[PDB]
């Protein structure tokens, strides 16, 4: 008979158990049943429902009490089964996901993959987050009764629980998403969607009452806003668009344009600054998040050569984060618009896209990826949750297969685009100077406002040689605190405690 394997555990960067296995003890003529009532406190309910496990769950007391009366009950034995436990619950609901009961649907799927024998004795399966993406590595090989089951591999995530909780705290009541990342590794220090729910509700098996709650909730907690949230990336895109315009030579380090707070299609487009920024280079256009300047560059570069370059930053593309719940959003093209809407591409479509607006939609993870790329001077990093896997009691570390590069690393285009962001935070004309008031570290940021308007901030530090990057969005503005406020708080927590 099949011996179910113990599911591999999930841990934060510092080995803090995030997903655990709790032992549930089970007991397994109608005279015998009444005889057990005093020995295990078998209730009128446990016999009614029992109509195979006679009593569940047993308490170590009731077990120990049956254990000494084992001889007085023939064949009846105590069985130690396991249930997934999520200590930190709602904190990780999205990134860790959860295991839930296998239904006849999950069966059919296992059947055609030819692994149904492995799940013979297994009741729960990874249905979300790391639990789903790594279900394979977390399940283990099944054993037989005596050929022992090979226990599922432990997964060490790059997550920092301390930070992950701290973010959830800061996003309270705000439909929001945050993706802290170590840009040196691609490692996701934190991945937070608000609102969340208890992952533990699913382990036993979720009530259609409880699910229709999460399903029909206005705030839509079920959605991982970090990876499945499609938002206009708005001004966050400008630094990458900047680098793309430089590489394409459609602008240069110093390319003065005059902003009157307006830009018409040579049909006007209002800059955020009602009476404009005046004489603008990219460095200043980024610093002050000037629309006019980028409205122009959009037109000069044109949809096809802009779309192409953003596709290199991974917009419209799956980031390759180790999660099965992900959207690619859309980096729009003529090709796309024609197919999709069955109308050709107008120039009034290229202008919105120039300020990460229009048809352009992005996932916080996409935004987090594109920033890491900009930080590493075009050496693309895949956002990864997995830090290492326990393979034969050895931690085997994550190793990136994607060696991708874009343009020349030695091109001083990254340095200027980044310097702009250095300005957005440190210099007095900067959009986010208010938020990085007196940072012991030197932070670089690019704020953004989409379409109540979404409020966005990508940011990284210490600029001098960065070890953190953040992509935060607060759907329809912050519940209360500013996106810039929270970005400060997050960079504080990591860089002051480092
Ligand atoms: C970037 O996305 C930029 N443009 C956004 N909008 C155009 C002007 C009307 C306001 C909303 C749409 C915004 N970037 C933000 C920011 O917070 O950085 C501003 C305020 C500079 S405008």
């Amino acid at each position: 008979v099949p011996i179910a394997p113990s599911r591999g555990m999930i841990f934060d960067r510092n080995g803090t158990p995030l997903a655990l296995n709790r032992t549930i003890y089970q007991l397994e003529l109608s005279a015998t049943l009444n005889a057990l009532r005093p020995i295990v406190d078998l209730t009128d309910d446990d016999i009614a429902n029992f109509e195979i496990a006679v009593k569940t769950p047993l308490t170590e007391v009731q077990v120990a009490r049956f254990a000494v009366n084992q001889f007085r009950f023939p064949g009846i034995e105590v069985k130690g089964y396991q249930r997934r436990f999520y200590p930190y619950g709602s904190a990780l609901t999205h990134v860790i996901g959860y295991v839930s009961k296998i239904n006849d649907k999950d069966v059919e799927r296992l059947d055609k993959e030819g692994i149904l024998p492995n799940y013979a004795a297994t009741h729960d399966i990874g249905k979300l987050g790391i639990e789903r993406y790594y279900e394979s590595t977390l399940h283990g090989k099944t054993g037989y009764e005596e050929q022992p089951p090979q226990a599922g591999k432990d997964i060490y995530l790059t997550l920092d629980l301390s930070l992950q909780i701290y973010i959830e705290k800061l996003l309270s009541g705000s439909r929001a998403a945050v993706v802290v990342t170590d840009p040196r590794t691609g490692g996701i220090l934190a991945l937070v969607s608000n609102p969340s729910y208890d992952p533990n509700l699913f382990v036993d098996g979720i009530s259609n009452k409880d699910y229709q709650g999460l399903l029909n909730d206005t705030n839509r907690p079920l959605i991982n806003r970090a990876t499945q949230g499609v938002y206009p990336p708005a001004s966050t895109v400008k630094p990458y668009i900047a680098v793309s315009a430089l590489s394409a030579g459609v602008i240069t380090k110093n390319t003065s344009l005059f902003d009157p707070g307006w830009w018409q299609l040579p049909k006007r487009y209002r800059d955020w600054k009602k009476w404009g920024h005046g004489r603008l280079n990219v460095t200043k256009a980024l610093e002050e998040s000037a629309d006019t300047f980028f409205y122009q560059v959009a037109y000069d570069m044109g949809i096809d050569r802009l779309s192409s370059w953003m596709s290199k930053f991974g917009y419209g593309e799956y980031t390759g984060i180790d999660l099965s719940e992900e959207r690619a959003g859309l980096m729009p093209t003529r090709e796309w618009k024609q197919k999709r809407h069955k109308k050709p591409w107008y120039q009034g479509d290229t202008i919105p896209v120039g300020i990460g607006q229009g048809y352009w939609t992005a996932t916080p993870i996409q935004m987090a990826k594109s920033l890491m790329t900009l930080i590493n001077d075009g050496t693309v990093k895949t956002p990864h949750l997995l830090q290492s896997t326990r393979i034969d009691g050895v931690l085997v570390p994550y190793k990136q297969e994607d060696s991708t590069q874009i343009g020349s690393i030695n091109s001083g285009y990254w340095e200027i685009a980044k310097d702009g962001m250095y300005g957005v935070a440190n210099r007095p004309n900067g959009t986010g100077r208010k938020f990085f008031e007196g940072t012991p570290y030197k932070a670089a940021a690019k704020s953004g406002t989409a379409q109540r308007d979404h409020k966005l901030m990508v940011a990284f530090a210490p600029y001098e040689n960065p070890t953190v990057s953040v992509a935060i969005i607060l759907e329809n503005g912050g519940a209360g605190p500013a996106v810039g406020t929270i970005t400060r708080q997050i960079l504080d927590h990591i860089l002051l405690g480092d």
